[PDB]
């Protein structure tokens, strides 16, 4: 390439000013609102060199006519008339340059159209707003070819481990044409660096062209090359289909320069220190302060109808966290808060879930996790809803150009996607507000799921920005799914922070630049993933690994919970509580993974800095990859070693909720992966006082020990994979309160003591035992006489209707029994051997072997006692009992809470009298059903189907059946056909078909196919050595009637006591009656749905005999 020229300029016709703070100079035009050039300690960066006056509004090119007026010594104002008839502009808007120190500020002050525009209202010809105002073209800083130095440095967003999104540019003559949008950019000779933010909702595209709030241009002047950085162009008035969007989706242009000498002290000046200052001038995502103190964040999922995770037990895992972490901070993103569960009831964010205690408990559950410095979250969605949604109309549905309907998941229902442009410019907005008005404070983040694969069409960046100020606006976070989504205003990316999703491709933003500027406030990066290569390789940042134990994808391990805690997410959260100040790079590696091999440019030392003038220094122990070196790190804290390669001890002085600690309350970690001794320098403030080490536990602070210091020095040789914690005097475990709020003491068995209880019969019978899960229980094994364990149920209420469960799985014959005494009457439920292996996901005591109770299997399910308080609760009981037997009867999860069922002789009591489900006032599950193996653990796909009429209802959208049969609620099972399997059965702790008698069983039912499902009755545990099953199929119910059809069936109980019924998905194919897909899944060809279940014990007489 030869050297460039392009035309010199002429400025005799040009009139400057000038603008000055003590520190900076800006030459600005007259004309127009242009800095021609900046001095900062007699050194300069040019700004836009050659004049263009020239603004595109609506992407029309316009003149406009300008007056100008200095204001002040720093500050100069524009009035900028716009006018083009033939494109139906007529505007007028202020612009202002004010320096302030080294930054110089663009804002648009005023905005008028002379068109006729009420935001929310409909207009007539969307060309009359005033959509987009571009200044492209007129760089806010630049750098020469012809200065020393000369440099560009911008990111854009990758989420490709192996790629970085960052480009560096020599600015040079000849250099490489540049027109290209940037998040993040800055100029630089030897003497000057500039940062340039821009509030621009600007998108060139997806990918690596999107979040391009910047533009870089190379301009050739004269004989030299320029590369200015430009704001992209400003959103302002919007509609959607001729609606005018509200007005607080407009945002005023801005923004803002940013010119430094060196700031990192390494005596060069580059992007490194444009990239420093830029954090003055940078929007910064609401609620990042709270970031780098959030150490355990993770998933605590409903589903289903099931209550997997009631609010008050949530509150007992972060007991146990706080208690084994010593006090680190935690983040619980409730994934299934509302409705029924996790993909239930989706867009009625107020909606909170009922079965897991509603806005009562969850509120309870916000105020109490405060002091172990836990912030709760919730899983909402803005982009698809279900029918039985308050919020699902046809008006906020998404349809195809060809009029059909854009579906959206399905899983326990068929959802429809939601026109999430209709949804902003018709209210959206008042539904966030509801829930903020019924929930009210301390709340941290929403976490909107899906967001940003435009299902709901689109989700750029403008959309997203607005969509995050709803959120915002009533106090919360903003969290989003996708590590491309929400880069404006996100804190927290699940794809970035669970390393295992979506592969290399996938994850967190591959940018240093980006991670430089802002490691400290969000979980957004690329964490330590070896399978994926390039950054991914041992990052020296860390990058948040979440893990889970409450359910999510099935996921419950407590121990490997907890270690992932300590093997990556401490040290992340350690550096979060600095500030990147220098970055160095290290030579080009090779690495092969993934179908490719690639060169790669690794970090080798970062160095970070508080206000307090500490400095961490972060160095890769080998630039070769194919060393071990490569995937380690020494870390320094003002020159003392606290971490090399496998171990760490990190000092730590922060608490759960980010405050300094208190002297007598500072803390060090130790950890190391690996077996062996390791040797530490201590800092002066310990090297001569006393040292105490602890393992942490689930029961906290444990084997006290005093260390030994010598020379100032310290050795541990302790176990591999367990975090220890070392302060300089004896410290204690406090009193947890576990349960609180839950009526008894301690419900899931997690405080190591058995002493609150009082036991009758002989007490070594009854242990806390671990599951194969890690998950304590109750075990009452190897009794000769009958072992029982009573509580005070304490804190309720007064003539209220109760239910009360305890998980149980009982491997002996020996009855197994919660008894409840309410001081006026006494009622019991009890168990003999269990039947039913437990197939929910979400539940932590499903059957999947590794969380099992014993011999690889689980049969817990809930046993229930329903009961009525009287006028005097002082001396309510709850008592667990288990007579006799060689063989283990395991307990765990006691729950007491209100309920209104009357299944018993229309009572609420359990007793004696006609047995009837209406499903109207469900405490959990699908009572007396449990799911069956139909689809193994599973999310399963039964559940309380709710009513929406006409939506849910035979007849909407071609609807076949009803959702609901009778009241607001059915059973509901959703396209479970041609499973040869058992969808769900009784069990006779639920309902027990007693021995040699004979019961009618009733019920109502929807069915989209003949003989797609079968009411089936069985006895013992379901084989499917398959198990002998009296078996009845059963017609569809529409095409021969216009409601659900009745069935009823005699069934006499088997002599052995294990007689039950259930629903039995046959072999038979549906029919789906030629249509496919979405209408084939919504219109309930393959569903079965059961209502107004009645059990009757009878005496057969007369014609029931035949
Ligand atoms: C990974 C993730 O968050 N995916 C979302 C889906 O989540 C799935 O939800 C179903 C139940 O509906 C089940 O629990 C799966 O295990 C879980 O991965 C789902 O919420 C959809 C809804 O459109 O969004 C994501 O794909
Ligand atoms: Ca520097
Ligand atoms: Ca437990
Ligand atoms: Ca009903
Ligand atoms: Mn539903």
């Amino acid at each position: 390439m030869e050297k460039e020229t392009g035309p010199e300029v002429d400025d005799s016709k040009v009139t400057y000013d000038t603008i000055q703070s003590k520190v900076l100079k800006a030459v600005i035009d007259q004309a127009f609102p242009r800095v021609k050039e900046y001095s900062l300690n007699g050194h300069t960066l040019p700004g836009q060199v050659q004049q263009f006056n020239q603004v595109f509004i609506n992407n029309h090119r316009i003149t406009p006519e300008v007056t100008y007026k200095k204001i002040n010594e720093t500050t100069a104002e524009y009035l900028m008339k716009l006018r083009d008839d033939a494109h139906l502009i007529n505007a007028e808007m202020t612009v202002r340059l004010q320096v302030v120190d080294n930054q110089l500020h663009f804002d648009v002050t005023k905005i008028v159209n002379h068109n006729q525009v009420t935001p929310g209202q409909k207009i007539d010809d969307e060309s009359k707003l005033l959509s987009s105002i571009s200044f492209l073209g007129n760089a806010l800083v630049s750098v020469s070819s012809d200065q020393t130095g000369a440099k560009f440095d911008g990111a854009t967003m990758s989420n490709n481990t192996h790629v970085s999104g960052d480009d560096h540019i020599d600015v040079t003559n000849p250099m490489k044409d540049l027109a290209k949008g940037y998040m993040y950019g800055f100029v630089s000779t030897d003497k000057l660096a500039a940062g340039v933010w821009s509030n621009s909702q600007n998108s060139y595209g997806g990918g690596s062209n999107d979040w391009t709030r910047l533009t870089a241009y190379k301009e050739t002047v004269g004989n030299a090359n320029y590369v200015g950085i430009h704001s992209s162009e400003w959103q302002w008035e919007k509609a959607y289909k001729g609606i005018v969007f509200p007005e607080y989706t407009k945002e005023l242009p801005s923004a803002k320069v940013v010119i430094t000498e060196d700031a990192n002290a390494d005596k060069n000046v580059d992007w490194q220190d444009g990239a420093i200052a830029y954090r003055s001038i940078m929007n910064n995502p609401q609620g990042w302060e709270k970031v780098k103190d959030i150490t355990a964040y993770r998933i605590a999922m409903n589903f289903g109808s099931q209550a997997q995770n009631p609010f008050l037990m949530t509150l007992d895992g972060i007991k146990k966290i706080n208690l084994h972490t010593d006090g680190l901070g935690q983040g619980v993103l409730l994934k299934g808060y509302g409705s029924e569960g996790h993909d239930s009831g989706h867009l009625n964010y107020a909606d909170i879930g009922k079965r897991i205690g509603g806005v009562e408990d969850f509120k309870t559950l916000i105020e109490k996790a405060k002091k172990y410095g836990a912030h709760l979250g919730i899983h909402v969605n803005a982009s698809e809803t279900y029918p039985e949604s308050k919020y699902f109309n046809e008006k906020i549905l998404r349809k195809n150009p060809d009029g059909s309907y854009s579906y959206g998941w399905n899983w326990l229902d068929q959802g429809i996607n939601i026109d999430a442009a209709y949804d902003l410019a018709h209210g959206r907005l008042a539904r966030w507000e509801d829930l903020k008005k019924k929930l009210g404070d301390g709340l941290d983040f929403i976490y909107v799921d899906v967001w940003g694969n435009g299902q709901s069409g689109d989700n750029g960046a403008w959309a997203t920005h607005v969509l995050a100020k709803e959120i915002n606006k009533q106090g919360w976070r903003f969290a989003i799914q996708w590590g491309h989504g929400g880069e404006y205003d996100s804190t927290f990316h699940h794809w970035a922070a669970d390393l295992t999703y979506g592969g290399y491709t996938n994850k967190g933003i591959n940018s240093a630049i980006t991670r430089f500027i802002r490691n400290h406030q969000k979980d957004a990066w690329v964490g330590d993933y070896r399978s994926y290569g390039g950054a991914a390789n041992y990052p020296l940042l860390g990058g948040y690994s979440m893990k889970d134990f409450e359910g999510w994808q099935g996921r419950s391990d407590y121990n490997g919970y907890v270690t992932n805690l300590f093997a990556h997410d401490v040290m992340t959260k350690y550096f979060q509580h600095f500030t990147v100040s220098k970055w160095e790079n290290g030579t080009p590696v090779t690495m092969t993974d993934n179908g490719s091999t690639y060169k790669w440019t690794p970090e080798m030392r970062v160095e970070l800095v508080d206000a307090d003038n500490n400095k961490v220094v972060v160095t890769r122990k080998s630039n070769d990859v194919n060393s071990p070196q490569y995937r380690e790190r020494t870390v320094t804290l003002n020159g003392r070693v606290i971490q090399d390669g496998s171990a760490y001890l990190t000092p730590w002085n922060w608490d759960a909720n980010g405050k300094k600690l208190s002297t007598d309350k500072e803390k060090m970690y130790y950890f190391n992966t690996q077996a062996g001794a390791t040797t530490w320098t201590l800092p002066s403030d310990w090297a001569k006082s006393k040292v105490y080490l602890y393992k942490l536990t689930d029961q906290g602070k444990t084997e006290e020990q005093e260390l030994t210091v010598k020379d100032g020095k310290i050795t541990l040789d302790l176990l591999a994979n367990q975090p220890y914690v070392l302060y300089r005097s004896k410290q204690t475990n406090p009193e947890m309160s576990w349960s609180e709020g839950m009526h008894i003491y301690d419900q899931g068995f997690n405080s190591g003591t058995l002493k609150h209880w009082t036991i009758s019969g002989d007490a070594s019978k009854a242990e806390i035992v671990k599951s194969q899960g890690a998950n304590d229980m109750l075990r009452i094994q190897g009794n000769k006489e009958k072992v029982s364990l009573t509580q005070k149920l304490t804190g309720l209420k007064p003539n209220t209707k109760y239910a009360v469960y305890v998980g149980v799985d009982n491997r002996s014959n020996a009855k197994a029994s919660i008894t409840v005494n309410t001081g006026e009457k006494e009622v019991t439920t009890y168990t003999n051997k269990s039947l039913a292996l437990n197939y929910v996901k979400a539940y932590a005591h499903n059957t999947r072997r590794n969380n099992a109770t014993v011999d690889d299997t689980s049969y817990f399910q809930n046993m229930y006692a329903f009961f009525t308080t009287g006028a005097d609760v002082s001396n309510v009981t709850l008592t667990l009992s288990r007579e006799a037997g060689d063989e283990a009867t395991y307990f765990d999860e006691i729950r007491t809470f209100e309920n209104n069922s009357s299944m018993y002789g229309d009572k609420h009591d359990t007793g004696k009298g006609t047995f009837k489900q209406d499903f109207e006032n469900v405490a959990q599950g699908i009572f007396p059903f449990v799911v069956g193996g139909v689809e193994g653990v599973e999310d399963n796909r039964t559940h309380l189907s709710e009513k929406h009429d006409p939506y849910t209802q035979r007849g909407w959208n071609g609807k076949k059946v009803d959702d609901v049969i009778e009241g607001n609620w059915s059973l509901k099972t959703n396209g479970l056909v041609s499973r040869r399997n058992l969808v769900y059965q009784t069990i006779p702790q639920n309902f027990r078909f007693e021995a040699g008698k004979t019961y009618r069983v009733t019920f109502e039912y929807e069915a989209g196919s003949d003989n797609t499902y079968a009411f089936v009755v069985g006895k013992g545990e379901f084989q499917s050595q398959a198990s002998n099953l009296e078996m009845h199929e059963l017609p569809n119910t529409w095409t021969d009637s216009k409601k659900a059809k009745k069935a009823t069936f005699l069934v006499t109980g088997a002599e052995t006591g294990d007689t039950w019924v259930g629903i039995y998905s046959t072999g038979n194919a549906s029919n789906t009656r030629g249509d496919s897909g979405g209408n084939a899944n919504f219109r309930g060809y393959n569903d079965f749905m059961m209502d107004n279940l009645q059990i009757e014990e009878i005496t057969l007489t007369g014609k029931m005999l035949t």
